[PDB]
């Protein structure tokens, strides 16, 4: 099963937060490319993930964004002071937002939410996860929908519509050099959140990329490895020690 991983390499760290629903194996792939690329890796996994649906209703955003915090230290504490935080989807604004709460060299956002209907995608991740689950447990269709049909929002769904607010009203005060990533057949999120993060950064040093044959968990896709090389070279252009 899925859990966090520490993947030490070169004093050249990347702080990894995959996606809503998501688990650190989808981004385990990016990690051992950047393994392979001489970086160190940390992939932290957020509380009531990779867990029967309803873990995550019993959870909040403010715990996953302090397990994103919490990795960040992780990997100060074992050596690494200069740090990329690279996020995937949720992940994406959690990169955002610990640029505000800690000190890195850069930072990417891949399929990460900004904008729109934030509602509906909050609702539809967590959906698509449960049911997909249910499929899991070898359910039949008729008790999966009654499972599905007896859900009861959490605050947790409400805090994490909050979350993402936050994060959108102070994007303007990201700084830190910034690599935006976007798959345009994501089916998650609206893919112009990358032109909105893109467009309010503060950050002087910015690129965006788009990928025409991915969806939102991008870095398992087709195209991961044309996704690897771009994160390589936006690391390799950093001001690092
Ligand atoms: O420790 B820190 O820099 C945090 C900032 C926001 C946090 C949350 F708990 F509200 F999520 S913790
Ligand atoms: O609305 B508030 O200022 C928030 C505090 C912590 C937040 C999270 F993004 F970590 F979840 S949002
Ligand atoms: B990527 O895994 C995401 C799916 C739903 C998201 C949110 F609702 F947070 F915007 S992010
Ligand atoms: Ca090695
Ligand atoms: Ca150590
Ligand atoms: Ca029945
Ligand atoms: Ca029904
Ligand atoms: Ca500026």
């Amino acid at each position: 099963l899925p859990k966090p991983f520490f993947f030490e390499e070169g004093k050249r760290a990347v702080l990894l937060l995959h996606g809503f629903t998501g688990n650190s194996s989808d981004v385990r792939q990016l990690g051992r490319f950047l393994q392979k690329k001489g970086y160190t890796s940390y992939a932290p996994q957020y509380e009531g993930h990779a867990a029967p649906p309803d873990e995550i209703l019993k959870s909040s955003p403010f715990v996953w964004f302090k397990d994103a915090l919490d990795g960040y230290d992780y990997l100060v504490e074992q050596g690494y002071d200069e740090i990329v935080v690279a996020g995937l989807s949720l992940g994406g604004d959690f990169a955002l937002k610990l640029s505000l709460n800690r000190d890195v060299k850069g930072i990417v956002t891949m399929c990460a939410p900004m904008g729109g209907k934030t509602e509906g995608a909050i609702y539809e991740g967590f959906l698509e996860y449960a049911r997909n689950f249910k499929k899991y447990e070898g359910k039949d269709q008729e008790t999966i929908d009654n499972e599905m049909d007896h859900f009861k929002p959490t605050e947790t769904l409400k805090e994490l519509s909050e979350a993402l607010d936050t994060i959108k009203e102070q994007v303007d005060e990201v700084l830190d050099p910034i690599l935006v990533i976007q798959a345009e057949n994501d089916n998650m999120i609206d893919p112009q959140s990358a032109n909105y993060i893109y467009d309010h950064v503060d950050s002087d040093d910015k690129n965006i990329k788009w990928y025409s044959e991915s969806g939102h968990v991008i870095t398992i896709d087709k195209e991961k490895e044309q996704v690897f090389e771009d994160i390589y070279q936006f690391l390799e252009s950093l001001d690092w020690s």
